[PDB]
């Protein structure tokens, strides 16, 4: 090629990173410990044993795992050599899992062990894998194994830098999952500006090369939210937790000392509630917990023990991080609950990122901070369209811009609040409601326990909401209270209050995904 | 253009930083004070002003101006038009300005008053060049009166990255001046990739977000050092001072109070040697002196004053940042010392640079830190070639490398020591010696100002080095004891410590570059 | 290649001539004799040499000595081997000349011996050049040295017609010199349609095969006239003088019997007034005065002798020649006088040349004989373009012409009388004088020796002349004198006869370029 014309790849995030200290330690939970440099010679081992199966430049490996070192070491082999590095959502169904194996054509699988009861389940409907390859906690693993037998140099290859490197199958609301890719120069850009733009802060919630890292989150969801590129490059101590058991995640932060990690709402109010966290120190520690929608309460719960606690957002198709909450100097004096309602916001735009507020016609919504619009961005780390398709790819990118799907409104100073979704939307009329404050009204009933708001059509006024919920142990009460207790509240347009009309329902189960989030579409079959 | 093809442009800096108030302040000194959002207005005005004025896509703006308000619009309006931008050194002799104005072809020059009696030696043999603008401190500068009569909106288009955007002409040892040149890619790489390195660092030596930004160098010798780009990325106060006048930097200094800045050694130590300085706070700035050879005295009297004091290094032609050096949380237990033997290194290379030591026939010596060899570099923000230039081109890019011309050992921990210069090097017989260490010997003499070391042919031992001496006030020492004083000296290798020919000689003036630095070439056409 | 597509090259004008006689004498004076079968033994012997030190095909060899058969056999084996060929104007300052030398990255230099000193000067700034050819005119020569050792025997290759074969950067008004190249189909069509329109003349001017030639030009201004290429296809004796000494050059042309030749009006007059040349038979020479503005005074001298003298004109950029005065037989006639100034005219366009007349509209005024205007031209030899340069490039060829930069009257029989040049003309209120007339009305004053006349800005008549006259030896006269003898002259237009505002000054010494002609550009910084 041309020495002189540089290509952004990801061989560059680990032979030139910031940092690089050989003794540091990469730690696998209470199983493996080893630095830097039996890291990088493993890598080069992994990418002879991959040369040795016949992986070409074009090829796909597939993984399904837990967090580990081995998943960091996939992380960076795989894309180096030039083939494609293809993260299955464990979580789906077998039937989901199929279709994106078949859909991506993969060559190897990297399976663990705890998922071959799955793979039973399908091995059968699968074409074009030939090599399956069992990953074990023992002495006995076969990815270990055929590591041994291997040499630890290796050179690896320059190619162009908008060669496709990951794909994980995104699975929003469109019959099928929807296949997301990136590139290098993508991941490498992401990388780049992320640091520029977290270490650089003053004081509050920084990411340097004195921190201890960690994941809790899946790991194959969006490159771990591409944390794990980053930390590396820092050559910060890393820890890999496993299965992910708040009884072994706190031994470990209070052992390893982590100072830097990064989670859901719920993982997070698990390991504080866990009663082995009760007489332990977490004054160190730096949860961006950018999962969905952080809970006010959640946070000041979280600050109340000492937590650097601030939300992110970004999703499978943007990168993902398209937003990271930062607090200026002058906002860290203010008490236990302003703290709490800006630490819990969207954040605002990360280096690089244009993220305006539009229409259904595409004009450009004032940031008045009070009216609700749709998110369109653009960014150096967004997918350009779905992987074999084709009027989906337009719909994602109309109008010149990447449609986020997500109804919220921009503040003067820049911080966004997401209200809801737009399929969630309430067109009542010629005004749109959110189905999401709706939701957070009928739950401070003291009887409710899960609730479900959708749309129901209404010839006169389009279409209008209907509530579902669920009652608590031992509680009855009619749908008429129901209605009164959300007839009380204030301050909202539309007829009175737009009630007259709320429809609440009593349903003992609400169909979820199995994912774990409400399944709305579904449930908009079984009642309408 | 593409939507989803992300293009790097240096408008993406100023519309999408890090970190964006609209009330921070950019200060002219004791002339200017303005917020960020009429920074924008103004940049948006020369935009609309250099379209009136006819300048293309392809054109070129030149600048002769000190460092001020007007300088830093320059850096982005100019680039972001399309057009290139030449940053023409001051300091180079009025023929070399001449040479530089007709090999880039400017269209538009903008001159500061003060260097209009320059101009009037030249004016009379510049072709190319149409439209001359004058830029004064007052309320009659024409730049101020062509931004009042255009608007503060305008529509900047998108291009390819790989458009080049500035141009300012370095000049070693070539016998003209030699173009260098880089894109917008280059150009946000580079910032990004310092961003991401600096203020990622634990405790010392980082740029944030809090920060105060002064530059103390000429700004146009390259990008002065990227900084300007990088402090308007991150939002913070900057203030401009001028014409470099010490009792007005310390002013500004205390009064501004600045954080962050980068100078040369001589002025830092004008600063520190300044009696307006025995009583002013020096405990919150964090000087750069990347200039040139940092020495180690200066660096402990500014270390005594509590200065955060660290040496940088890059050339013209390498972006310019190619090392910095970042102090671990260990190192800076330290003393007094041996943190001032370590501030003053040439330091670790930075991310995504590879920075190698060859030989003549670059072979890769070792790091083990004490073989000298070449730095040879591979980076993303390395100039291609010199403008309008084949063979010197080629012997800058020679073995699919760039080729800095430094002679240095890097030390395994990654610690790098530039040792002296290629053309400069000493091979006698077959080893090759420094004149550095001779030049740093024959200057503890208490009667020697200041030497000059040379080399000078032997038919048995190819060429030996040459001392030229220059003796202070009233003080005569003969060549003999001149030469007994180097004898004195022990540990270093060739016949007993390589005394027995150092020829020392004593002359009055040593001829000297312009710029201020020792002319060896020259010397060496007087004397063989 | 293809067979059939003939290609027009430099090696065809020596291979395939008008005529070839094997034992015709090359003559260098008094120094050397030899055939031109040895002649192409000596080309080929030379093509060897050059290509035994790694001369390529796109590389550069720049000469730099008198004339002689060195310059002859550099004229051809050079370009026929497909590097180009820089001839250095020695006239220029050693600045200007290691100013086209980087600008033209020259790679072997052949060098005079008398040339040393200059190149002393300047060796020490001189880059891209590794081997340097000293040529004598003694047996120890270098270039003879290097002859010796290699055969007569080399196969030329076959290229394209459209690659460069000369260029020696002419030095105008601009600053610096500006290069202009030539191709071999250009210099092929050059001495062809010469040859075709100077053979074919039925009495007076023409160059046959029983011709002797001698050129009497630098022979690196620009091709010598091409007479050198022309002299050899006719396959005439050819003599070259060397020093350009007149005792040398009239023994040289009364023993070999020079008819032949072209000089410049200054050599011309040397030649006739020596007194070597009282006794000398004049009657077969045709010497081609086309250097600048042949003399009516200087053209009758000559033609009281028998001498055939006719002018021509041509310039750097145009081949050179464009018009060359031939004169028909019905004006042979006329007498001592008539003759003289039909002689000393510019001349008919020569075959395949246009040459209109124009003005700064490109209104192409009429050929009416009186009305002037620039000349713009189009010919198969001109230049392109300047070499590396852009804006001057599209000056030359404004319109879809080459504009030549002098003004000139064109006669309805077609004849050219150039009158003054574009940056000398004086654009007085709405009429534009020349001031070669002013110059030479001030000339005819007994005790003005000499004269300069230039512009001097008027608020409401534009610009004016002003005069500089030099008083001769021991000759005082005022500036009122001087005016009033411009003041009785009669015939030309303006207020009364634009004599109300001579403005004459008396100036001891007027600037002069290092050529030999007169400065007006600098004249105009001292006084204005
Ligand atoms: C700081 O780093 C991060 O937080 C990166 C987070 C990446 C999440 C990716 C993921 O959640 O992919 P998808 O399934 O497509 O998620 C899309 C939806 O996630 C919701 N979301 C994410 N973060 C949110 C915050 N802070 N508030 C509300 N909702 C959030 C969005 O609705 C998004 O469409
Ligand atoms: C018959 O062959 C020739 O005479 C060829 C002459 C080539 C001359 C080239 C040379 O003089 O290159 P430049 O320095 O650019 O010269 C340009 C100016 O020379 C003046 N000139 C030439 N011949 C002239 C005549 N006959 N009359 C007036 N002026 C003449 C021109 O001004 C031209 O621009
Ligand atoms: C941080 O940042 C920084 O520092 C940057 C810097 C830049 C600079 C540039 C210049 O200087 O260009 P040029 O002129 O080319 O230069 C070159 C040279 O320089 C020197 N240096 C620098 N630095 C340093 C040095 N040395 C030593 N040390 C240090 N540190 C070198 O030599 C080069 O070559
Ligand atoms: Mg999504
Ligand atoms: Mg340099
Ligand atoms: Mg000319």
């Amino acid at each position: 090629n041309d020495p002189s014309n540089y290509q952004l790849l990801i061989k560059n995030l680990l032979f030139s990173p910031v940092a690089f200290n050989p003794e540091q330690e990469i730690v696998y939970a209470n199983h493996r410990r080893h630095s830097y440099k039996t890291f990088h010679d493993r890598v080069r081992q992994f990418a002879n044993a991959l040369t040795k199966m016949g992986v070409k430049k074009g090829d796909t490996v597939a993984v399904m795992d837990y967090d580990s070192h081995r998943y960091l070491e996939c992380y960076f082999a795989i894309p180096m050599i030039g083939a494609k590095l293809h993260m299955i959502n464990v979580r789906l169904s077998p039937e989901q899992i199929l279709y994106t194996i078949d859909h991506a054509e993969d060559d190897i699988i990297l399976i663990h062990e705890e998922f071959l009861p799955i793979l039973d389940q399908i091995k059968g409907r699968i074409d074009t894998v030939t090599r399956y390859v069992v990953l074990r906690d023992d002495e006995e693993c076969e990815y270990e194994r055929l590591l041994e037998q291997e040499s630890t140099e290796y050179n690896f290859p320059d190619f162009d830098e908008n060669t496709v490197a990951t794909t994980f199958y995104t699975t929003g609301t469109t019959g099928f999952p929807k296949g997301v890719f990136f590139t290098h120069r993508q991941l490498v850009l992401h990388t780049m500006g992320i640091l520029s733009t977290i270490g650089t802060n003053a004081s509050q919630g920084r990411l340097h090369q004195g921190d201890i890292y960690m994941p809790i989150t899946p790991m194959f969801h969006v490159h771990a939210w591409g944390l794990p590129y980053m930390a590396t490059m820092l050559g910060v101590k890393q820890v890999y937790p496993g299965k992910y058991v708040p009884d072994v995640l706190l031994n470990l932060i209070e052992q390893e000392k982590v100072t830097f990690s990064h989670c859901v709402p719920t993982i997070l109010h698990l390991l504080l509630s866990s009663p082995k966290s009760k007489a332990m120190d977490f004054s160190g520690w730096k949860v961006v917990i950018g999962g969905a929608a952080l809970p006010k309460a959640l946070c000041k719960s979280a600050l109340e023990r000492d937590i650097d606690v601030f939300a992110g957002y970004g999703m499978s198709e943007t990168g993902p991080i398209l937003s990271i909450v930062q607090l200026t100097p002058e906002q860290l004096e203010l008490d236990v609950d302003q703290q709490a309602e800006y630490r819990s916001k969207t954040g605002k735009k990360v280096a690089l990122v244009e993220a305006y507020i539009v229409d259904e016609d595409m004009n450009k919504l004032p940031h008045d901070g009070e009216t609700a619009g749709e998110i369109v961005v653009r960014a150096p780390w967004l997918t350009p369209n779905y992987y074999k398709d084709n009027k989906n790819s337009k719909a994602l990118w109309r109008g010149g811009y990447l449609h986020t799907g997500d109804v919220a409104h921009i503040d003067d100073e820049g911080f966004i609040k997401i209200t809801d979704r737009v399929k969630d939307m309430i067109k009542i009329s010629g005004e749109w409601v959110s189905s999401l404050e709706l939701e957070d009204i009928l739950h401070q009933h003291q009887s409710v326990s899960e609730v479900a708001v959708i749309g129901m059509p209404h010839n006169k006024w389009g279409e209008v909401p209907l509530a579902l919920v669920t009652l608590k142990e031992d509680a009855q009460v009619t749908e008429k209270e129901l209605l009164g207790f959300a007839k009380d509240f204030i301050n909202k347009g539309i007829l009175a209050r737009e009630a007259l009309l709320l429809k609440v329902k009593i349903v003992d189960e609400i169909a979820k995904t199995s994912v774990g989030k409400v399944d709305k579409k579904e449930l908009r079959k079984l009642h309408l």
